[PDB]
């Protein structure tokens, strides 16, 4: 099957050209930017990225969680946990001004933890020692090979021993035999990774088999393209389920976001849209000489053999698809003031138009302004008598189709538009939408029938081709009157294909729900649209009369449509994770007044949709670009109660049950000034200097004292820079040699190791930036409260002793700034204890075992 | 934004007042800034506009 040919520019072609998706995605987003005007493929799979998101890593080996610093002895060592230094390193910089970046920094800090802490083990190796078997040293926590070389023999021996002491232990989990050892590792992570533990202990297969029926039931439903089941190989008790993710989706939760009418019909194009092909109803014709296409003069007569081009085309395609969704894409005329064509393409197009678009009875696809000028055209149509003369009898009003026609008087004016009934369009006094049986969609019961037909008809006409032909033989225009008559069959069949795409392949989550469907035209003739909103695209006028001339036939898939419940249920599950977001983060706001800063509901919104998945991020966008929101909106979906429950919100709400303790995401207000002078090696006596060495870090092992401390919150600081004197209060305060406090907020603090001395700004930074604007301004010199600072670990390196070039600072200067926290960070331990943090259960499954989700699995749709 | 409230910038209340910033003190300043920082914007309704 091959489209019909249309001209391009002065030679013949019969190309297809873009896919129908594409085409209404540009149109789309092009009409969406045109409302705020005062991507195709790389959107289309950022939606279908959607499906291969993967929440659990399965890992060969855990992650190490500490290292080790030697300093020119045996008893006592450094170490550090590495938890610490990629927690702080992920952060980004905050100031009080933007709440926005503050919040978005705080749920990126969130979910790193999550992700971090996400994992699981299955296929650890093993080692043999006398018949015990034993793991491997690099399968545990705590990576160690640099404090090998230099110990003394007998602490070797004894680690040694210790370390191959390090036995599986064989027990009996419910899935039977699996491996249990000890290891180490930070806690945080740990209590995550036990929850994905007792989650993976818990049992589903009753879910999985409910979800499995309902996949048979849409199945059955879309039986003409939906047709996979691997089930028989499933059943061998050497494999494991992960339930990550439930199946049967509940709408409602996707339909109470705030104005996502767009974005549901958006991602409806994106995932069930088909793709098909134009055909004339009798094909070949265009080819024939045109001497035999033009019989007679007449306004038919023109508009016959006229042949289309790129834009008419493209205009009947979005006609097209306009029909296709009635309750979402509406119509209207492009007029521009260039305009100049002869009056048969508008008279004709007035004709047809009555034909081929339905208005009033359950649901309208056009506006008051087209039907009251394709009334007027269609007056005008009537009107025109060229080859006759016949009697007319008008009537009070100047309306249009006022008057009575024929020998026999023959009213005209029922045609005039009424959005009531419909009458003189294709719902008039005939039935569009019923019920038939209890659909897997719990919203979506409506069934969409077009002229009364079903496709489960030869000869079939109905009320308003009838009453058509009864104002076109009492106009006694026998012509097109046999032209009609004859056209009949191609307008049928047509429209049995288009109710059969729209009722079979269409139906998804995202269809508009019914009753929001059955109040759509009220609020449409209201004029104020409190609950859902439709678009309306231009078209110009010979595009109809081509739309009738033209059909659509399907010819591909859409390839989306195996995996469309996955993505689905994933973005359901998204949406309930980032309501939950906003909820913690509007509780910890109320948890901690005196320190954190307040913001709005839009900012929480904006904080929460800042680090998501793109498709989603583009659609509620654009979204949001042609609908706008206020504040009672968003305080009205949070108070919404469904949620869709999943592993992915299972693990969010562990990460905030860990994340209760905020200074524990290194972030604090523990920041101190006091003026200290840098410490240096002497570098005088090489063999003292070579067996001590030297180390420093401008930590704060206790909290400074109570007294002899002065503070700064952000109100006095800003007041004290406008005065203009901030620098010699800060001067006369470190000649006092008394402390200072920048508290009030949340600072982010990174953290550095350095073998060597470090540059200038992070020796001896400041808190806080300080520029004077130009004279003659209202505040003067302005203050950035926080800014980037850094903890730093000195270390020195005994071997560049012999090169000072690279250590000696030149001149000795004063160092700065002190930050403080409780947690334990890097700390000096003797050598024996070092194998204290081996306090942690881990547990392995065997190697023969099949970790699989079925679900997931399924993507390859052989 | 100020505390969480939206407040206009100095320049659109029509107030000139730049030349007598340098004559006030330290209590007279901070007792003028809290009077003008205090003008937050309020929500309203004209012909079902916001």
């Amino acid at each position: 099957i091959k489209t019909t040919p249309y001209l391009e520019g002065d030679v013949l072609s019969s190309d297809s050209g873009p896919l129908l998706s594409v085409f209404a995605l540009q149109e789309i987003m092009q009409k969406v930017r045109q409302v705020q005007a005062d991507d195709v493929q790389k959107i289309l799979d950022d939606i279908k990225a959607l499906a291969a998101e993967q929440v659990y890593k399965i890992v060969k080996v855990p992650s190490i969680s500490f290292r080790h610093i030697v300093m020119q002895s045996r008893d006592r060592v450094l170490r550090v946990d590495t938890y610490y230094e990629e927690m702080s390193q992920v952060g980004d910089v905050i100031t009080e001004d933007e709440p926005e970046k503050f919040y978005s920094t705080i749920i990126k800090k969130v979910r790193f933890i999550r992700g971090k802490g996400s994992f699981i083990l299955h296929d650890i190796p093993t080692r043999d020692h006398r018949g015990m078997e034993v793991a491997e040293p690099e399968v545990l926590g705590v990576e160690f090979k640099n404090v090998l070389p230099v110990l003394t023999a007998e602490h070797r021996a004894m680690i040694q021993n210790a370390l191959d002491g390090s036995i599986i232990e064989n027990g009996n989990v419910a899935t039977r035999d699996v491996d249990v050892f000890i290891g180490a590792c930070s806690e945080p992570v740990y209590r995550i990774y036990n929850r994905l533990q007792g989650y993976i202990e818990a049992v589903q297969l009753q879910e999985l088999r409910n979800s499995i029926g309902w996949l048979e039931r849409l199945g059955h439903r879309k039986r003409i393209t939906y047709s996979q089941e691997v089930l028989t190989d499933f059943r061998r008790q050497d494999t494991i389920w992960v339930l990550a993710l439930q199946l049967p989706v509940n709408p409602q939760v996707v339909w109470d976001v705030p104005r996502s009418s767009i974005a549901n019909l958006i991602m409806n194009i994106a995932t069930c849209l088909p793709t098909g092909e134009y055909i004339a109803p009798n094909p070949r014709i265009s080819s024939i000489t045109l001497t035999q296409r033009i019989t007679t003069t007449g306004p038919f007569a023109i508009l016959t053999g006229s042949t289309p081009t790129a834009q008419q085309l493209n205009d009947v395609r979005k006609i097209y698809l306009a029909l296709m969704f009635p309750g979402q894409i509406i119509l209207d005329l492009k007029i521009d003031p260039g305009e100049r064509m002869d009056p048969a393409v508008r008279m004709v197009a007035g004709v047809v138009g009555h034909l081929l678009f339905t208005a009033g009875g359950r649901f309208t696809n056009l506006t008051q302004n087209m039907a009251r000028q394709l009334d007027i055209a269609l007056n005008d149509y009537l009107l025109y008598m060229y080859n006759t003369r016949v009697q007319v009898n008008y009537g009070p009003t100047g309306e249009p189709l006022d008057f009575q026609i024929g020998r026999n008087q023959y009213d005209c004016n029922v045609f005039r538009a009424d959005f009531a009934t419909g009458t003189g369009y294709n719902g008039w006094a005939t039935i569009d939408v019923e019920y038939r049986e209890p659909a897997p969609y719990v919203h979506a019961q409506r069934y969409i029938r077009y002229c009364g037909i079903d496709s489960r008809g030869i000869g079939m006409t109905y009320h308003c081709y009838n009453e058509m032909l009864r104002m076109l033989v009492a106009a006694g225009k026998d012509s097109e009157a046999a032209y009609f008559r004859s056209m009949l069959p191609f307008h049928m069949v047509r429209f049995a294909r288009i109710n059969q795409i729209i009722n079979e392949d269409l139906h998804s989550v995202f269809s508009l729900p019914d009753d929001m469907f059955n109040a759509l035209l009220p609020d449409l003739i209201a004029g104020a649209h409190q609950n859902a909103d439709p678009v309306v695209l231009d078209v110009s006028w010979i595009s109809l009369w081509f739309a009738f001339n033209r059909s659509f036939e399907p010819t591909h898939r859409n390839e989306m449509l195996e995996v469309a419940p996955l993505i689905e249920s994933v973005y359901a599950s998204e949406l309930s994770v980032m309501k939950v977001d906003m909820r913690h983060l509007s509780l910890m706001q109320r948890r901690f007044p005196d320190v954190l800063i307040q913001a709005r509901p839009s900012h929480f919104w904006k904080a929460v949709l800042n680090d998501s998945p793109e498709a989603v991020k583009a659609v509620m966008n654009l979204s949001h670009s042609h609908n706008f929101i206020n504040i009672r909106d968003m305080m009205r979906w949070v108070m919404l109660p469904s949620l869709q429950p999943s592993l992915k919100l299972a693990l969010e709400e562990e990460a905030w049950a860990a994340a209760n303790d905020f200074e524990d995401l290194m972030l604090t207000d523990q920041v101190y000034m006091h003026r200290d002078m840098l410490p240096e090696p002497r570098l005088d006596d090489i063999e003292r200097f070579r067996q001590e060495g030297f180390y420093y870090t401008n930590m704060l092992e206790a909290p400074p004292e109570i007294d002899r401390v002065v503070q700064y919150t952000y109100e006095i600081a800003r007041l004290q820079a406008n005065m203009g004197q901030f620098r010699a209060a800060l001067r006369r305060i470190m000649d006092d040699d008394d402390w200072v406090r920048f508290g009030g907020v949340l600072r982010t603090v990174r953290v550095k190791f350095y073998d060597a001395r470090p540059p200038d700004d992070v020796l001896q930074g400041l808190p806080f930036s300080y520029d004077t604007n130009e004279r003659g301004g209202l505040a003067y010199a302005t203050i950035k409260y926080a800014t980037e600072t850094t903890i730093f670990y000195l270390i020195y390196n005994v071997e560049f002793s012999n090169t000072p070039d690279s250590l000696v600072l030149i001149n000795p200067t004063y160092t700065m700034t002190k930050v403080f926290i409780n947690k334990r960070i890097v700390e000096r331990v003797r050598v024996g204890q070092i194998l204290a943090v081996l306090n942690r259960r881990f547990v392995a499954y065997k190697g023969k075992m099949r970790i699989m989700d079925i679900t997931q699995s399924l993507k390859m749709g052989t």
